[PDB]
């Protein structure tokens, strides 16, 4: 145990991402959530989850745009709405109507109740969850943003939790609820529950067919202009 | 001084930006134009031009998206169309109809002929030049992309040449043609011609009103859907 879970203190920076928060809570990233570069993310995601540099370099550099520093962020910076952070999250509220940063059990209810009768979440349950979370945002949020880009990011995130928290073969696109629930609710690797780091590297080619299938099953259409413009920096 | 101009060799990476290419030609950045990080850009831009970290961090991190590396680029990477690189450049051709990378004297005619009768370029001539370059792209390039984002970037780039190549007070928003011409044609600081690095720091608050006036005077309107989506990575 060079990497025990410790609950974050009130001054440790944490963001809207359970993947990065969990790595910080285990000391793979700095426990203070500060001064985190793309090379640090690449190493931490590799050591923690066997996630490879292809997706971590791509996502990491987009995430860097959310801070004012030359080559690092604080995890909380990633909450910046419209860079990566988006409406119809699995476990956070939409920023126009709530808190887009912290885990929120009420929001998480959709995911937690999904795939009724099974002990795993899987590609079809993820797609249904996405459909129902988006419908919620569309019903309740007058400023909802829902575009090809946010839809792809959302499927990427579902594919992330299905593969990183799997019971050992991430190709299957399924993960025990008991692992995924601990991941979201505690931002802890569920080691005592029996989870282990994937022995298969999790790469863009591995994720891509999972992402596409989730989208396909999600009965999705875009909203409004459908323009994939992102926010390129914090307020100037 | 210690930073002499040398022409780039065949293997020295150079991009579509005369600002960075010039820094590399004088060794403020690596002469080979490779392994360049945002902290390197921030330091070279300060040393070479007295351009401050606010604008270099903001633009630098967007530029980092153009490579496949965790935290560096080669200068040539910045040619990636639709991240920063755009149609209706001052000195390059649009990618759909030509070479969007190298200096091009025929394209440069519009700038080189602007502000007739005067010895400087200034805010109104920069605006007229942007107008006419965009008009050329609208005429000749069926694939033209012209959005709020590309217009802002273009005005920023004109504000850059006016300020950085000024006769010593960047607030004036004017620059001797002799200096600006050497800057674009040779990617050389025009030292023997009489230019010296600004003693006034060039910052976002200094540039903003110059950028806005350039746009205001340019008689500009968006094209097509006006969606400011950028390309977030080179080919996956
Ligand atoms: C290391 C592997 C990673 C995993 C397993 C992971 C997992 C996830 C998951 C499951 C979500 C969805 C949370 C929700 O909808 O409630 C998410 C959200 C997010 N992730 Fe990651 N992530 C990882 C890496 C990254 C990286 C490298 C970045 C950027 C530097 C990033 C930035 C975000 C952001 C901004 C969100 C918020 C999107 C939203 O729900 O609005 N993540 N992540
Ligand atoms: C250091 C101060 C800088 C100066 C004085 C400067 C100046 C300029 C100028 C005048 C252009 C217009 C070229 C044309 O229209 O033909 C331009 C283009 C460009 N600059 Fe910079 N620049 C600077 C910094 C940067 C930085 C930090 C980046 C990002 C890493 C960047 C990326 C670009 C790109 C991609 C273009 C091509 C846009 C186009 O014309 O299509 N520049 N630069
Ligand atoms: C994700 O897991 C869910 C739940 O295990 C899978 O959905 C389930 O699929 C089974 C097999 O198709 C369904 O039962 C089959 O059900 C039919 C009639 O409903 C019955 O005639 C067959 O004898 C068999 O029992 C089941 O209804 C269905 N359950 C739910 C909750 O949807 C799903 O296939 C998995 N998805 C993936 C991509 O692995
Ligand atoms: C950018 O430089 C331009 C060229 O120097 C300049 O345009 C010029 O503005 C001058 C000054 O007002 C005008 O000069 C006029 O002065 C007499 C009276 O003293 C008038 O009766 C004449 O109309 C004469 O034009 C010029 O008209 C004009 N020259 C050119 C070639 O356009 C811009 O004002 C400068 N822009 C900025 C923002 O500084
Ligand atoms: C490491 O990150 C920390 C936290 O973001 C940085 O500390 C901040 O620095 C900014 C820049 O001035 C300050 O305005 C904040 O007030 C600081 N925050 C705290 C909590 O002290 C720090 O600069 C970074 N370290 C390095 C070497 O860049
Ligand atoms: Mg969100
Ligand atoms: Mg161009």
């Amino acid at each position: 145990s060079a990497h025990p879970w410790k609950a974050p203190g009130p001054n440790d920076s944490r963001g809207p991402c359970p993947g990065l928060n969990t790595l910080a809570n285990h000391g793979f990233l700095p426990r203070n959530g500060r001064n985190i570069s793309v090379p640090m993310i690449v190493k931490a995601g590799f050591e923690g989850y066997n996630v490879q540099s292809d997706i971590l370099i791509l996502a990491g550099k987009i995430g860097m745009l959310t801070s004012r520093e030359a080559d690092t962020i604080s995890l909380e910076d990633l909450k910046l709405h419209g860079t990566i952070e988006h409406d119809a999250s699995l476990s956070r509220e939409d920023v126009a109507i709530g808190d887009n940063l912290h885990f929120n059990e009420a929001i998480f209810t959709t995911l937690a109740n999904s795939n009724p009768g099974a002990d795993v979440y899987n590609i079809s349950s993820a797609a249904q969850v996405q459909h129902d979370r988006l419908a919620d945002s569309l019903a309740r949020n007058p400023n909802v943003t829902n575009t090809d880009l946010t839809a792809t990011i959302r499927s990427s995130e579902s594919a992330f939790f299905l593969t990183v928290m799997s019971a050992g073969d991430p190709l299957r696109g399924e993960a025990p609820k008991k692992f995924v629930n601990v991941f979201f609710r505690e931002e802890r690797m569920p080691i005592k529950e029996g989870w282990k780091r994937s022995t298969t590297p999790i790469t863009i080619p591995l994720l891509g067919p999972i992402i596409e299938r989730i989208t396909e099953l999600s009965d999705w259409k875009p909203t409004g202009d459908n323009c994939g413009a992102i926010v390129l920096s914090p307020e100037l």
